[PDB]
């Protein structure tokens, strides 16, 4: 009866959906109809700009990618994976792309702003978070990956630095630039270091069980304060990850640990939210006991902390980034490679 009405949500989000992810939405619009306000974020293609848009005032967060390093770093498919599946999806707790657009040079996704930062900068601050507060985080992503991979959505990159902090102290779930549409199986060697599934590592081809992986690694950073797998160099990281071993502070409780232990079992097959259960055996587990599924989604649920908020365009959230010229070339790159962006 509780699972019918689940049953009868997914069917009828996955309709709409669909709709999208048949028919895409495009704009329509140029950088020159923007103020850049500061850099939020950047990576290796891209960065996340804090921008005021004219006409109206609206602030926004807009992810820039140069398209000739995309095509470089061969991540053309991926770009339009991200695009694609962040224009079709609804969930209260992933970042709303507002509109997409490209130019002769970049790609653009033009993003509610999320003030309150990265769990990352909170949870690095504090030190670590009590586990109710944990719990309260976890809870939210637990629904997340439900709604996702119902979808046949593969996130793939599940980590504190993705975790936006809104004004009620929810989370919204920012960078698809690795999600997936797939049934069954995928290889592509993607992610972030400390939160990459053994089979990822060991080059196998991988299913949605990599995300309750990555579950186990973010609710074990959450709550210890550091993940669980770490080292100097990578290699050291990942022969951590494929050993079958990890310990636990002491301040963790049993119920945790035992939670623990099977999202960040190894043998994928044996892995909570893998089973034939599904993510049923995570939600019916001890540690979520005390978790109102229903409260969490509708928000009802006291959030363990609300971020400052210095008003519209306030960045004391973020940290400081080297603040780079956006060019915008005279002759299009990369024309046929990003036509369906
Ligand atoms: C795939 C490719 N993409 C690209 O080049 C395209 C542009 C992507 C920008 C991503 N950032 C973002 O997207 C950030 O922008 C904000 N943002 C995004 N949307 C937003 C929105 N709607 N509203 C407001 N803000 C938003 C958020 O702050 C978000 O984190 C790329 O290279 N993407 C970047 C991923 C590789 C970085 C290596 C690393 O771990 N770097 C950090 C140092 C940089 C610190 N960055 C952040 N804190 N965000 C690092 O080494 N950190 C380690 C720990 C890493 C392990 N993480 C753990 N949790 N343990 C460290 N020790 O500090």
């Amino acid at each position: 009866s509780e699972q019918e009405s689940v049953k009868e949500f997914l069917a009828k989000a996955k309709e709409d959906f669909l709709k999208k992810w048949e028919s895409p939405a495009q704009n329509t619009a140029h950088l020159d109809q923007f103020e850049r306000i500061k850099t939020l974020g950047t990576g290796s293609f891209g960065r996340v700009m804090l921008v005021k848009h004219k006409e109206t005032g609206n602030h926004y967060a807009m992810k820039i990618l140069d398209k000739q390093k995309v095509v470089k770093l061969k991540q053309i498919e991926h770009t339009l994976n991200e695009k694609r599946i962040l224009q079709a999806v609804n969930f209260p707790f992933l970042v709303k792309l507002e509109f997409s657009f490209k130019d002769n040079s970049n790609l653009y996704m033009v993003m509610e702003y999320v003030p309150g930062g990265e769990m990352f900068s909170h949870l690095r601050r504090i030190g670590r978070f009590s586990e109710p507060h944990a719990r309260f985080y976890a809870a939210q992503i637990v629904l997340t990956f439900e709604y996702l991979h119902s979808l046949d959505l593969i996130y793939r990159d599940l980590k504190p630095e993705n975790l936006l902090i809104d004004q009620q102290g929810y989370i919204q779930v920012t960078d698809f630039g690795f999600a997936k549409r797939v049934k069954g199986r995928t290889w592509t060697l993607c992610g972030t270091p400390e939160y990459l599934a053994p089979e990822i590592i060991l080059s196998k081809g991988y299913n949605k069980a990599v995300d309750w992986w990555a579950l186990g690694v973010l609710i074990y950073e959450m709550a210890a304060g550091y993940p669980p797998f770490f080292a100097d160099q990578p290699i050291q990281i990942y022969e951590k990850i494929v050993s079958g071993k990890v310990r636990f502070p002491s301040h963790f409780s049993s119920d945790l640990k035992d939670l623990l232990r099977n999202l960040l079992q190894v043998d994928l097959t044996k892995r909570f939210g893998n089973l034939k259960n599904g993510v049923n055996d995570i939600k019916n587990h001890k540690w979520f006991a005390t978790t109102d599924w229903i409260a969490i989604y509708q928000r009802k649920v006291e959030a363990p902390f609300i971020p400052k908020f210095k008003g519209p365009g306030d960045t004391s959230n973020f940290d400081d980034y080297e603040e780079e010229e956006i060019r915008v070339s005279i002759n299009e790159k990369c024309g046929k490679e990003f036509s369906e962006f």
